């Protein structure tokens, strides 16, 4: 059983072999799409990220300081892979290594210090102890005061302008040049000096006056000299030892000058990292018209966008509120204390202008600081000052120390300077910059406001004024001072570009990511809606409670484990089976073809006549169909694994599953094939059946709610959704390497369910045979020609199909075939009338393909095959010649050559001859001729002339049993005059058999050699008319005893005979009329088509409305407003309160009130949140969770594993394979710690854990817990928050600060101005805005759009809940806090309306498609009036075929009408897009009408050359939509140049005609939703529906669509008979008849003749049926009719009659029943008229002659006048033609079979090579050259009553065009002929003009 298959897989793989273009478009369209979508990856690298861990932000119930180092230092949120140790549990603050909180932590130091500080006043008590005792120490370096006893030389001597010594006689050149000198030398060392240098050049008089300077030894021998100044000079030295080292301590601003100098005095000093890398390292560690011009430079500042962006709502901005109530003026008191803890710096210049002289003076002109640089330098300073400086610290030194303390000028500019002459123009130029800048903040940004629609009004103004921080919307009561109603709401109203957009509160479709992208989504922090969040919600708090500040609230973020994102992977993979599905769109469509193809040509039905079954055909398509699919699944397992698409799974098991899926949509193209009827419809249709059978797929991958059985449900009927959820699995154990076990499974069983609906749809769309019963004997030619019984072709067709019994007729066997069900069928081959073509096979594998499939093969058959040549008799060019299609003419030859190959036992051929007339009987009777010798051949036939030339027999069914038996000598005798013999017989009149053992006068006197031979020679005489068939009455032999009467004419009397033998021889208004004639035909088949396509009225409607209901679903993009609260308001997680530093503070106060009865959020004593609904179930106590034995693991992580790290490791991110989170080994963060679920979240106690390392790695692990389940999984949980201390390990505390300022401001003349008083008071409040008693720290997840906020509103709810004192419940107060965004400006509903514009562009393309989808309809029925029926039919008749494109046109506007119509009526009951408004209904309608007004003039010169039925349906479909999505291109031009383009768009559719409905119905969405917003909130413009912008070009080209409809008929506009030309005179009483074969263009030249164009193209042109001048008379009466069945193919019989009858007479009311007298005329009008259209088989042509009869025509024309007429209406049609010709019309006449029109017609008609000139009848024609077939293959009347007398038998004589005939029968016709032949010739004067004596019965003429 294998070679039927090996050679069935050589038919269907050749089919590919012969064509190599398919194959080629199928085996490289994956090659081209997989290499297309792998660039598409190999564009995107995959992204990668480290472990991210986050800075604490801070937020302004912290401190300020810590905060405005939150919005300079880290903007970027910069992911720093390793923790920063605000994610630790105790230390939270982040800033120790910020040098500018050093410097404020001095300014603590230096006040609490100056508190408990009596230096400068021991100073004054020194002074005033020197002042009265001492009396006199007033020491400058000229002169000496000293006013005492004279201790130690109390004198005085005085470096003045003379010298002066004032204890003797001084007297002096060297006066002033000792004095200069001594002022110049006024040293602690050049004293004595200055009297040496001056004593080598003066006297002793220098050296008593020396002698008095050596006792005063510059002011330190004279300290010794008191006592009570010893003591209090010691506590100078101590008092200056402390302040020594706390001064030189403090560090601070000498490392910030330090930094701050080197950047910009350097010569270059150019840009670089290196200026914000050094203030980065200033304000952070390691990891009006200038304050114009300076934002506009800060903006401008690269590496300082987003600072600027968050910058600008601390500085610039405004806020707002709602109604004061003075009690809510507390509140905004408040809120205004807490900006104004930053004010310290409007009165920082307040101090310059007043203590800046008197610190100038003092550090000048104040004795006090003489004395203290006194005391800086002496020797007893040195080892007391600088024993007690040098114990200080590394101090600079006790000189340096005396340097930068009191000058008196510059020492020297060059050396080293260090000083306070340069650190007071220092600071002095800090306070400049930082007055200036700081006069650039309104610090004033408060403005209450009565209504809160002013409050929006003004809110908008001020935002386009540059300046709006947020408002604050209460919810306040009434004006009175009941404080707030212990429940406030409020409602923080800001603008989109920085509150979050409030629409969707989580990601959308999860994928995977951090979210700190700190510009695009950090958007809270830096916009800064948490700001006033917190600073609002303390405000609050301190208003309903009384406590002051006592709570931190910082912001950390959880971190995220270390991902990566492949989107393109993961879209990709979870979409997998479209872009798999795409390459076998092409597969399925090609091999659905091939099922169909050979399904129409019936290969199939002749393969199972070949004796197969159905198994082995479906099985060699199921194969040779897999093999391509199966190599292109392997190419795409090479593009897979090596493309680097897919890693991680196995690259064989890919293949497997694609070799599956193949498998299966193998059996879903069978199952989508067998319901087809047509080769392009479904090589079309397929694969968009192929789309459809996808898409459940996409419409499940959202919904979800399949997740049972229900897939198994949803996937036992699909095949493809069956493969996308096994494609699922590889995409989520994709990463990492329900289930597939259900892919392959459904996938195996939905092929076998499609298989039960191959099958069971397949079932729902001496050689005798004994059954009454007969015996084909061996025969050599049998026949049967029966027709009155219609089981003829069932008793064949029974005799070799598939029923063994009959089928409703005698069910009994023949030869026991039922016996040989395998072996007579592989003995008898047969033919069908079907042509086994095998359509492009080749011409010797034809033969051998029927040769090797009937059997016998690899020897028998290749002899056969030469003989089977000797057949055909073309061997070299059946070699070069081989395609079936390519040879012509002689096909049935190797019809019947293909048959009769092999051993044919039984060939029971049937109708071997409805070919071309030469090569008919020629070529079918030679090959039965030759072929004869073998065995029996059954023929059935239709035309009875080739039966009589058939050899053996014949037989006659009467209505299912033979009324005759025997050779047609039998029936002759018994009983051409056959083929008359098969009616007179067909009756139940007489039957006769004889079954034997199949085991020219010249003529005349052979009439009387037949009259004197049949009495020697037993014979019966039979001479037909060409050939003298000798019959005899012999039972055997005498074939050579009777040649001598062939003897007595031996002049070619040629034994052309067979067998017990036979011997032969050889010798107005009513053009209107005919317009709504027109138009009622189609609305006949409008009418009547109710099963007919009605589809082009379901399908736009239909899909509008998938279009509308598609727009009903999506965002409506202008909600960005909403009413959020802001609880948790997820659904389902749960936190975490981490209760760290456990030393119960107040922290234990805090959680103690955090997790009792007024719980976790917002609720007071009601159920406030909507959706809440409280639902207290859970338990009070704390339950853990059990744990697997890995607590020995944990216990052995008590050993090595501390606080330091606390799991194990993670499967960390690898370099060359990768991972989409990073799974843990064992378990991270390993005991599941102690739960409390309380509403709706079961907070999860962490206590003293490692909590960052706890949150990623338990994060990790149930994300891929609930990630390989695959429930689509969101997130965990959203946010948990520590709590804790920080530590008071800062100076005692902020009331001590406090009482520093009060002592402080109480000493050094205590002030109460403008400056001092509120630079005091406010330092004081600065300095206490940085104490953090305790500090929460909220750990936000980031993953929802709202968590920041939101955590931070159940905090403060906390706090709230936790300072009050001792109210009755801590239950009904409370805080919620409203999100809830502002109106949009200009710009924002301007980009809405565009966005919302592209959303409808979607209905463009979809409306356009349904409206592009109407005009196919109208195309396609003129396709079925163009395809040789009524455009040639209805154009014959004379219609100036304006009037038939103006008919079609005007109807296919008005059928427009209705779908359209019923699309307004959609979206009008419908409520988008078009509305009551008369801006809504006349630029759609008009529109709508009109634009079917555009198409349907455009396609029909698409619809000339279209030559293909039933297609243009598609194609223009397709064209059409790419139509319209060249219009989608043409307005995307916001994704003058652009100007020019877009409005050039304007004149590129002024010509284009499609294109104007989709972008103007755009640009009128566009233009109502504009203007609906636009005056929906402010002034007025035009509203231009129907103006000159968008609609009138629409109207202008649209309405210019005439034109086209010009183009249109413009391009159809450029598109009895005798014939005796540049003579056959068709006169007009004859039956002429083209009957030849040397000439061509006869056909073309008559359907051209009976057409418009009467003579040749290329040929003579002269007078034949002129019908140009006088049109409509001569070739348009003239009816005719084409070569095929021009049947009005679903229209009606009757109509089709009377309206063929209406369009052409003008009798309108004798024709509305012409049709009587014609119909009822031509013998159709039971069994035609009545079931109206498609009236099967040989009706048609009876109908198709019929509309060619009412034409009541000067001469007709009938080609092909019946093809299956075989029982009555071949001489009954032809008896038609006859009363036709014969009443006087003069028909003409054409036929491929010269016998039945030759017996019917007058006068033959053919052409050599000019005009016809052919006029002979056919005796004549005989006469000249059965005769018809031999001739037509090889090249007054009273005188019958005299031969009536003569022959005594006189019989009838039917009539003729010039002859006669003679019925008489042969009884004794010996002087019937004679005598009249004698006669003939002698009196052949009496037919004179007949002029012939032309040959049971006769004919003579
Ligand atoms: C909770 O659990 C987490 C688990 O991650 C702990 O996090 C650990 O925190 C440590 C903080 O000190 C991290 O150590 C850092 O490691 C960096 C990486 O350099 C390593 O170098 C060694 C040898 O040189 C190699 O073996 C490693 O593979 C790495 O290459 C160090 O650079 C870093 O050192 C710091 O650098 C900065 C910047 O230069 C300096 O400013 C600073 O002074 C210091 O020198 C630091 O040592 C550790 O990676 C991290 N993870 C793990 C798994 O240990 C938390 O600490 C736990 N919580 C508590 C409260 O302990
Ligand atoms: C901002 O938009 C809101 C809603 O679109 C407007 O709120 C309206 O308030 C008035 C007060 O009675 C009523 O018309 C409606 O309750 C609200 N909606 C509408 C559509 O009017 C608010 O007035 C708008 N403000 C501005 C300045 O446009
Ligand atoms: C600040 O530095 C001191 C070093 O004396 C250290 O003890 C303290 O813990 C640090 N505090 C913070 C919050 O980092
Ligand atoms: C300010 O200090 C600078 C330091 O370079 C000095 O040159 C200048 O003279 C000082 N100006 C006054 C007015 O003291
Ligand atoms: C608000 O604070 C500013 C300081 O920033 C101050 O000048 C102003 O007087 C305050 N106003 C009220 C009403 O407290
Ligand atoms: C709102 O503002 C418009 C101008 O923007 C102004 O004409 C109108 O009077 C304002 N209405 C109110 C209630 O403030």
């Amino acid at each position: 059983c294998w070679p039927q298959l090996r050679l069935l897989l050589w038919k269907n793989l050749t089919f590919r072999r012969r064509q190599t273009c398919q194959l080629l478009l199928e085996v490289a369209w994956p090659l081209f799409i997989f290499l297309i979508l792998i660039s598409v990856r190999l564009s995107y690298p995959p992204y990668e990220q480290h472990e991210c861990h986050f800075p604490n932000k801070a937020m302004p119930s912290a401190g300020t300081l810590p905060w405005v180092q939150g919005i300079i230092c880290n903007a970027n949120n910069p992911c720093f892979r390793y923790p920063t140790p605000g994610e630790a549990p105790g230390v939270v603050g982040n800033f120790n290594k910020s040098i500018v909180a050093r410097l404020f932590s001095d300014a603590r130091r230096l006040l609490l210090y100056s508190q408990k500080d009596t230096s400068m006043k021991d100073m004054r008590k020194v002074l005033r102890t020197l002042q009265q005792i001492k009396k006199s120490s007033s020491n400058l370096k000229l002169q000496d005061f000293l006013v005492d006893n004279e201790t130690f030389s109390g004198f005085l001597y005085h470096n003045l302008s003379l010298p002066k010594s004032t204890v003797d006689k001084m007297l002096r050149s060297k006066s002033e040049e000792m004095i200069q000198l001594g002022d110049q030398e006024v040293s602690e060392l050049c004293g004595l000096p200055r009297e040496k240098l001056a004593a080598a050049e003066r006297v002793l008089r220098s050296n008593m006056d020396i002698l008095k300077p050596i006792l005063r030894t510059l002011n330190s021998t004279s300290p010794f000299p008191s006592k009570e100044l010893a003591e209090a000079t010691k506590t100078l030295l101590h008092s200056l030892g402390t302040l020594a080292q706390e001064l030189f301590s403090m560090r601070s601003w000498s490392d910030m000058r330090q930094e701050v100098m080197f950047l910009t005095n350097v010569n270059s000093s150019s840009s670089s990292t290196q200026i914000y890398q050094a203030v980065s390292r200033i304000v952070c560690g390691h990891p009006t018209p200038y304050c114009n011009d300076l934002m506009k430079n800060l903006e401008s500042s690269p590496l300082s966008r987003i600072i600027w962006k968050a910058l600008k709502p601390l500085l610039v901005g405004k806020i707002l509120y709602t109604p004061d109530t003075p009690a809510t003026r507390q509140v905004m008191a408040e809120v205004n204390k807490t900006f104004q803890e930053l004010a310290v710096f409007h009165d920082l210049e307040g101090m310059w202008e007043e203590l800046s002289p008197k610190i100038w003076t003092f550090m000048e002109n104040s004795q006090e600081m003489d004395l203290v640089r006194m005391l800086l330098d002496s020797r007893d300073n040195d080892h007391f000052w600088e024993q007690q400086l040098d114990g200080l610290d590394w101090t600079a030194q006790d000189i340096v120390a005396f340097l930068a303390k009191h000058p008196e000028d510059v020492q020297s500019s060059n050396g080293s300077v260090y000083t306070w002459r340069e650190a007071f123009n220092e600071t002095n130029q800090a306070i400049r910059t930082i007055s200036r800048f700081m006069e650039c903040v309104n610090l004033n940004k408060l403005e209450p406001i009565a209504t809160e629609v002013w409050l929006i009004n003004k809110s908008m103004e001020l935002l386009d004024e540059r300046k709006f921080w947020a408002g604050i919307v209460f919810t306040g009561i009434t004006p009175g001072s009941i404080e707030l109603p212990h429940h406030v709401k409020y409602k923080i109203r800001m603008d989109i570009d920085n509150v979050e957009r409030t629409n969707k509160i989580k990601d959308g479709y999860w994928d995977p990511g951090p979210r700190a992208d700190p510009f695009e989504d950090m958007r809270y922090v830096w916009g800064g809606f948490a700001y006033l969040q917190d600073v609002v919600e303390q405000a609050i708090i301190r208003v309903l409670t009384g406590t002051e500040k006592k709570t931190g609230v910082y912001m950390q973020q959880m971190p995220y484990p270390c991902y990566v994102d492949d989107i393109f992977l993961r879209v990709m993979s979870r979409s997998m089976p479209l872009f798999m599905t795409l390459a076998w769109i092409y597969s399925v469509a090609v091999i659905i073809k091939g099922i169909v193809y050979e399904k129409e040509a019936r290969l199939k039905e002749t393969m199972r006549i070949m004796g197969l079954d159905n198994s082995i055909l479906w099985f060699s398509w199921f194969i040779s169909s897999l093999i391509p699919l199966l190599v292109s699944a392997g190419l795409l397992v090479v593009i897979l694994k090596l493309g680097n698409l897919l890693p991680y799974s196995d690259p064989s098991v890919v293949f497997v599953f694609l070799s599956v899926f193949a498998v299966v949509t193998i059996l879903q193209c069978f199952l989508i094939s067998t319901l087809f009827s047509r080769a392009n419809l479904a090589a079309a249709c397929g694969g968009i059946i192929y789309f459809t059978l996808y898409l459940p797929y996409v419409l499940c991958v959202a919904w979800q709610d399949y997740v049972g059985f229900t897939l198994k449900i949803f996937a036992s009927l699909l095949s493809p959704v069956a493969f996308g959820f096994g494609c699922e699995y590889f995409a989520l154990f994709e990463e990492q390497g329900f289930n597939l076990t259900t892919s392959v499974s459904m996938m195996l069983f939905d092929t076998f369910l499609y298989g039960v609906m191959t099958w069971y749809i397949e079932a729902v769309f001496n050689l005798v045979k004994v059954y009454r019963a007969l015996n084909f004997y061996e025969g050599q030619i049998t026949s049967f020609l029966g027709h009155n019984g219609a089981g003829k072709t069932t008793t064949m067709s029974i005799l070799t199909g598939l029923f063994p019994p009959t089928s409703g007729t005698a069910y009994i066997l023949g030869k026991d075939i039922r016996s040989e069900m395998s072996t007579i069928r592989q003995n008898l081959g047969v033919c069908p009338q079907h042509n086994v073509l095998f359509d492009m096979l080749t011409v010797e594998e034809h033969i051998w393909f029927y040769a090797r499939l009937k059997g016998l093969s690899e020897k028998h058959v290749k002899a056969e095959m030469e003989q089977m040549a000797l057949d055909v008799g073309l061997p070299s060019s059946k070699l070069k010649s081989k395609t079936s299609q390519l040879s012509g003419g002689m096909q049935r030859k190797l019809s019947v050559a293909l048959a009769f190959v092999g051993g044919s036992k039984v060939v029971i051929l049937d109708e071997p001859t409805a070919g071309v007339d030469p090569y008919s009987r020629r070529g079918i009777w030679e090959l039965l001729l030759k072929y004869r010798q073998g065995r029996t051949i059954i023929l059935s036939t239709h035309h009875m002339d080739e039966a009589d030339v058939l050899g053996d027999r014949i037989a006659i069914i009467s209505h299912g049993k033979l009324c005759c038996v025997g050779s047609s000598l039998f029936l002759k005798n018994q009983l051409l005059t056959l083929v008359k013999k098969d009616v007179e017989s067909s009756l139940s009149s007489c039957r006769n058999s004889s079954s034997t053992v199949s085991y020219d006068a010249g003529l005349g006197s052979d009439h009387e050699s037949d009259t004197l031979t049949i009495d020697v020679s037993a014979i019966s005489n039979l001479i037909r008319k060409h050939v003298s068939e000798a019959r005899l009455v012999e039972d055997i032999g005498h074939e050579l005893t009777y040649v001598l009467p062939y003897e007595a004419a031996k002049e070619g009397a040629f034994v052309e005979l067979f067998h017990d033998l036979g011997i032969s021889s050889y010798g107005w208004k009513l053009t209107q009329q005919q317009f709504v004639a027109l138009l009622w035909k189609r609305l006949l088949i409008a009418r009547r088509s109710r099963k007919g396509f009605f589809a082009q009225i379901v399908l736009p409607a239909v899909f509008v409305c998938i279009a509308l209901v598609f727009s009903l679903i999506v965002p409506p993009f202008g909600k960005y407003p909403s009413l959020e609260l802001q609880p948790w308001m997820y659904n389902e997680q749960y936190t975490f309160v981490s209760n760290d530093a456990p030393e119960d503070t107040g922290t234990l106060e805090l959680l103690n009130a955090l997790t009792k009865d007024p719980g976790f959020g917002t609720r007071c004593m009601e159920g406030n949140p909507i959706p809440d609904t409280p639902c207290q179930a859970g338990e009070e106590e704390w339950t853990t969770a059990p744990v697997p034995q890995t607590i020995m693991d944990l216990f052995q992580n008590g050993n090595w594993t501390m606080q330091n790290p606390s799991p194990a490791c993670q499967c960390s991110s690898d370099k060359i394979k990768k991972m989409l989170p990073v799974c843990p080994p064992g378990a991270g963060g390993l005991p599941p710690p102690q739960r409390k679920q309380n509403t709706a979240d079961i907070l999860q106690d962490l206590t003293g854990r490692n909590i960052s390392d706890y949150l990623v790695k338990t994060y990790v692990q149930i994300i891929a817990k609930s990630l390989k389940n695959k429930i689509w999984v969101n997130e965990f949980r959203y946010g948990g928050f520590s709590l804790g201390v920080s530590n008071t390990q800062a100076l005692p505390p902020s009331q001590e600060v406090n009482d520093a300022i009060k002592q402080m401001k109480k000493h050094l003349k205590l002030a109460k101005d403008s400056s001092a008083d509120r630079f005091l008071n406010s330092l004081g409040r600065f300095m206490t805005g940085l104490d953090t008693k305790n500090n929460v720290k909220v750990w936000f997840n980031n993953k929802g759009w709202h968590a920041i906020s939101s955590f931070l509103n159940v905090i403060n709810n906390a706090i709230l809940r936790a300072n009050l004192q001792k109210g009755e419940n801590p239950s009904h107060y409370g805080i919620t806090a409203f999100n809830h965004p502002l109106n949009l400006t200009k710009q924002q509903l301007s980009e809405v309306a565009l966005m919302t514009t592209s959303v409808d562009v979607l209905v463009s393309i979809c409306v356009i498609f349904a409206m592009s989808f109407v005009p196919a309809s109208f195309v396609v029925f003129l396709i079925q009036e163009r395809v040789s029926k009524a455009k040639h039919l209805q154009f014959i008749s004379g219609v100036k075929p304006v009037i038939y494109w103006l008919s079609n046109f005007v109807w296919d506007m008005c059928n427009y009408v209705v779908p359209a119509t019923l699309v307004i009526i959609i979206f009008i009951c419908f409520q988008q897009k078009s509305y009551v408004s008369s801006t809504n209904l006349p630029v759609l309608a008009l529109l709508l009408l009109l634009y079917g007004w555009s198409i349907t003039p455009l396609m029909y010169p698409a619809s000339f050359v279209f030559k293909i039925p039933s297609t243009a349906y598609v194609v223009l479909t397709s064209v059409n939509l790419f139509i319209g999505i060249n219009g989608s291109v043409a307005t995307f031009v916001l994704e003058l140049n652009n100007i020019n383009d877009i409005l050039k768009s304007v004149f590129l559719i002024f010509p284009h005609f499609c294109l104007g409905r989709g972008l103007i119905d755009m640009v009128k969405n566009q233009a109502m939703a504009d203007a609906l917003e636009r005056f929906g909130e402010n002034r007025f413009v035009s509203p231009l529906s129907w103006d000159l912008v968008g609609r009138n070009l629409f109207a202008m080209a649209v309405e210019g669509v005439v034109f086209f409809l010009i183009t249109v008929l413009i391009q159809y506009r450029f598109f009895e008979l005798t014939k005796i030309y540049r003579c056959v005179g068709i006169p007009p009483g004859e039956c002429f008849g083209l009957l030849g074969v040397n000439g061509a263009g006869k056909s073309s030249t008559f359907k051209m003749l009976t057409g418009d164009t009467t003579v040749t193209r290329g040929d003579a042109f002269l007078n034949k049926n002129s019908i140009l001048s006088n049109i409509h008379e001569v070739h348009q009466n003239m009816g005719y009719c084409p070569q095929f069945d021009a049947i009005t193919e679903l229209l009606t019989g009757r109509e089709h009659v009377e309206f063929f009858a209406l369009l052409r007479g003008v009798p309108e009311k004798e024709v509305g029943k012409v049709g009587e007298w014609a119909i009822r005329k031509l013998g159709l009008v039971k069994y035609g008229e009545k079931y109206a259209g498609n009236y099967s088989g040989g009706n048609k042509r009876k109908l198709s002659t019929a509309m060619a009869l009412i034409g009541g025509p000067p001469v007709v024309f009938l080609d092909e006048p019946t093809t299956g007429m075989d029982p009555k209406a071949r001489r009954f049609l032809w008896n038609c033609a006859l009363s036709v010709v014969k009443e006087g019309r003069s028909v003409v006449l054409t036929s491929h079979s010269m016998e039945e029109c030759e017996a019917l017609c007058t006068r033959m008609a053919i052409m050599v090579n000019g005009r016809f000139r052919c006029l002979g009848s056919v005796q004549h024609l005989k006469n000249r050259f059965i005769v018809v077939r031999i001739a037509g293959s090889n090249p007054f009347g009273l005188a019958f009553p005299g031969s009536v007398l003569k022959e005594k038998h006189r019989n009838m004589l039917q009539y003729q065009l010039p002859s006669s005939l003679s019925s008489l029968a042969r009884i004794f016709s010996i002087l019937s002929q004679s005598k009249k032949r004698l006669h003939i010739e002698d009196y052949s004067v009496s037919q004179t003009t007949l002029d012939q004596v032309f040959v049971h019965l006769k004919d003579l003429s």
